[PDB]
């Protein structure tokens, strides 16, 4: 489904983008 997708993997993108996109320095930072 889409929906389960999204759920699945949008629901706790708030944080987690950052963590992605500035692993470099977030996730050594916060340790994602």
């Amino acid at each position: 489904g889409i929906l389960s997708s999204f759920k699945g993997v949008a629901k706790g993108v708030a944080k987690d983008l950052a963590g992605k996109l500035l692993e470099t320095l977030k996730c050594k930072i916060t340790g994602c």
